[PDB]
């Protein structure tokens, strides 16, 4: 069963488009907003991917991209995630996971990255009727194959920056909203 | 060693207030939403305490009451738990653990319960970080010196209801969010 039911769908009931721009909206009980950036510690600019604490904000427009020449994004297929309008200090728009003092965290980079470093995300369906909710998987470089066994979660820090990090116990759930 | 945090702490890091309203929510977002009622079996009304399946819902406002003439709830203290807005058919807002073929379950009652029947709950703190997480125990005691080890957990029934029951499966690990 291939199924059209396998492609990602946005909050409006429309197929998620490769290269399209979307807002990533946490689907959990804690109030807040979409995903955006923030400057933490060292960083000379916002290189830390975080969930907005503001509730009226849908966060930053984000591109969901598959290198392959497909119009729609199938679940379980690898994708790169990035900001369509990243901080002037970021080399590229793409998110990447780097081990931080607090553990594997989602950040932007000041140096261009190879394909293998950005194609590390995958959306996993959470069963709901009428709506489409997903969990976000992270898949390190298991050499040549792929290996999605870790999820992305939120780790509130000292200042209250809701940082996106790799979590083994508490994954985020998200809905995708087409950024017009 | 002491340090106030030997009084129950809410989600916002502030001490829990006796007789105040709170939302009992899962530390793990994917587990669902807040606590509410459901009509199960031959119940003529919502007398079964359950966790909401909607991850985004905070559920029912719940009052945490200590039987003492105090303002803040001391850890290790017995508390009564009740819905501030209970179903009309309910004699009182207070939860009680009633035995049943499936085992002991958390229910509301159409008849008034004696203090000894509602003063049976205790919150047990599981460590980690700054956000306080607590397991929930059912304790039927009096004059000893032993750690109560009967926890309340989730058991999903044939119809999907996520019933709160005394069990070792799906132990509840809650955060207490102050309502308003
Ligand atoms: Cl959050
Ligand atoms: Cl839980």
């Amino acid at each position: 069963g291939s199924h059209m039911d396998d492609d990602l769908v946005d909050a409006e009931g429309n197929l998620v488009e490769n290269g399209g721009t979307y807002y990533l909206l946490p689907h959990i009980w804690a109030h807040g907003g979409g995903i955006e950036t923030a400057k933490t510690g060292n960083e000379p600019c916002p290189l830390t991917v975080v969930r907005s604490p503001n509730e009226v904000s849908k966060g930053e427009p984000i591109r969901i991209s598959s290198p392959y020449r497909i119009r729609f994004i199938p679940r379980g297929s690898l994708v790169a995630l990035g900001f369509a309008n990243p901080p002037s200090c970021a080399a590229s728009p793409w998110w990447t996971v780097v081990d931080s003092p607090q553990g594997p965290a989602v950040k932007l980079s000041q140096q261009k990255l190879p394909e293998k470093d950005i194609l590390v995300f995958k959306f996993e369906k959470v069963s709901h009727s009428n709506i489409h909710v997903y969990k976000l998987l992270y898949c390190q470089h298991d050499e040549e194959d792929v290996k999605c066994d870790q999820y992305i979660g939120i780790h509130r820090d000292r200042n209250g920056n809701r940082r996106l990090v790799v979590t083994e116990e508490n994954p985020l759930e998200l809905v995708l909203l087409k950024a017009k």
